[PDB]
């Protein structure tokens, strides 16, 4: 997160780290068994952890369960990143509390104006880089589709909004990916890709994932 806050420790209790040796990507928690990311993230030997605040010094309320399965979009396309979106099942379930906690997937899509919450623990800089250890939290606006298009010619599907600053200055970033954009306390984006990071009229690009909740819900009754 470029031009973000410290949130505070276990105050987005749904956010988790994906760890495959050292922080990769985010996730969100949907349920006790269940983490929603990005397809772009997808790798073998994904343990999940939960509770984090630092993630480089164990604080005490954390959660590490490895993923027993990863599922990436059907129609996934890493060229494009259309469809960016993969659900990873925990192999035993979390413990949910107060500072571990789901979030409820979208009934209705999300509208433009709306200001979202965006978190994660990736590059805090623009050019440079530099990576935190502890959460990272960013207010951003949904941006109309036609702002969105003009930002990104040819390349935004109706699966995608974009969210964020025309000025540039504020954004999400590497390492953030599969993080959460929550907006009315639902789940709404997930962090997906972008020009750079903060830079203007380049804004972030987020998968819209009111469009895969029927995917989302037909999935976990079956796995
Ligand atoms: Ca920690």
């Amino acid at each position: 997160i470029v031009g973000g806050y410290t949130c505070g420790a276990n105050t987005v209790p749904y956010q988790v780290s994906l760890n495959s040796g050292y922080h990769f990507c985010g996730g969100s928690l949907i349920n006790s068994q269940w983490v929603v990311s990005a397809a772009h993230c997808y790798k073998s030997g994904i343990q999940v952890r939960l509770g984090e605040d630092n993630i480089n010094v164990v604080e005490g309320n954390e959660q590490f369960i490895s993923a027993s399965k990863s599922i990436v979009h059907p129609s996934y396309n890493s060229n494009t990143l259309n469809n960016d979106i993969m659900l990873i099942k925990l192999k035993s379930a979390a413990s949910l509390n107060s500072r571990v906690a789901s979030i409820s997937l979208p009934t209705s899509c999300a509208s433009a104006g709306t200001q979202c919450l965006i978190s994660g623990w990736g590059n805090t800089k623009s050019s440079g880089t530099s990576y935190p250890d502890v959460l990272k939290c960013l207010k951003a606006p949904i941006l109309s589709d036609s702002s969105c298009k003009s930002a990104y010619p040819g390349q935004i599907t109706s699966n995608m909004f974009c969210a964020g600053y025309l000025e540039g200055g504020k954004d999400s970033c590497q390492g953030d990916s599969g993080g959460p954009v929550v907006c009315s306390g639902k789940l709404q984006g997930i962090v997906s890709w972008g020009s750079g990071c903060a830079q203007k009229n380049k804004p972030g690009v987020y998968t819209k994932v009111c469009n895969y909740v029927s995917w989302i819900k037909q999935t976990i009754a079956s796995n």
